[PDB]
């Protein structure tokens, strides 16, 4: 049921997700390890995801949310970065794309950074990097986000230095303590809760 409909570079949504994109680009503690070395990315193609029965099964939850939330499903843009990217805009969000060892559980991890995403395009840690090169910062072959629409409600709120939500809570938040430059990483425990809007479709740039 899905399809996906290409945006033009002109269209200033296309512009509004790219700006996204590359503005919450950091640096990481790993020093590239497992996303490789850039600032910057060439996107290739921003694709609107459209999946009718998908989108009525995010609505659905995402109004249950809502009011048992004061009317505030606390809806964000969030990128995911996953080997899974596929399944996910045909199928949705379900528990085989959890983090099962992820640090706040067994749920679907979401990150405010662009680059934080970019670390699980090819696995966990990167992974052994590009199917055709084996290179974590390959800067040759396409790598693909989606960039989604969140459903957080209460999130619990955890300082940092498929499972269930703590009790009271429709998601974790996992704010950083330590590294005041890191933007927060968020975790949802249904995969109802997010709706996979953008697939972007994109290289990492060797720095110049
Ligand atoms: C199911 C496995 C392979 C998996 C997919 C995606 C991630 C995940 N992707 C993110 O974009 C992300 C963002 C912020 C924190 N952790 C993340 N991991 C973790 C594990
Ligand atoms: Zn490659």
């Amino acid at each position: 049921g899905t399809i996906l409909i290409d945006l033009s570079p002109d269209d200033k949504e296309f512009q509004s997700v790219e700006e996204e994109m590359q503005s919450t680009v950091r640096e990481h503690r790993d020093g590239g390890h497992a996303g490789g070395i850039f600032n910057r990315y060439n996107i290739l193609k921003i694709q609107k995801v459209c999946n009718k029965k998908l989108w009525e099964r995010y609505t659905h939850r995402r109004k249950e949310v809502s009011e048992e939330n004061h009317n505030h499903a606390n809806e964000r843009m969030l990128f995911h970065g996953s080997p899974f990217v596929n399944a996910i805009i045909h199928k949705g969000f379900d528990e085989r794309h959890a983090y099962i060892g992820g640090m706040f559980g067994a749920g679907i991890y979401f990150a405010e950074n662009s680059s934080k995403s970019n670390q699980y395009v090819y696995g966990i840690g990167g992974g052994t990097g590009c199917p055709v090169h084996k290179d974590r910062s390959c800067y040759i072959c396409h790598r693909q986000l989606l960039f989604c629409r969140v459903t957080l409600g209460k999130s619990f709120l955890q300082f940092s230095a498929m499972a269930h939500s703590p009790p009271g809570h429709h998601s974790v938040t996992g704010r950083p303590s330590v590294n005041g430059l890191a933007l927060a990483e968020y975790v949802i425990y249904r995969g109802e809760q997010a709706y996979p809007e953008y697939l972007i479709t994109y290289q990492i740039m060797r720095p110049e």
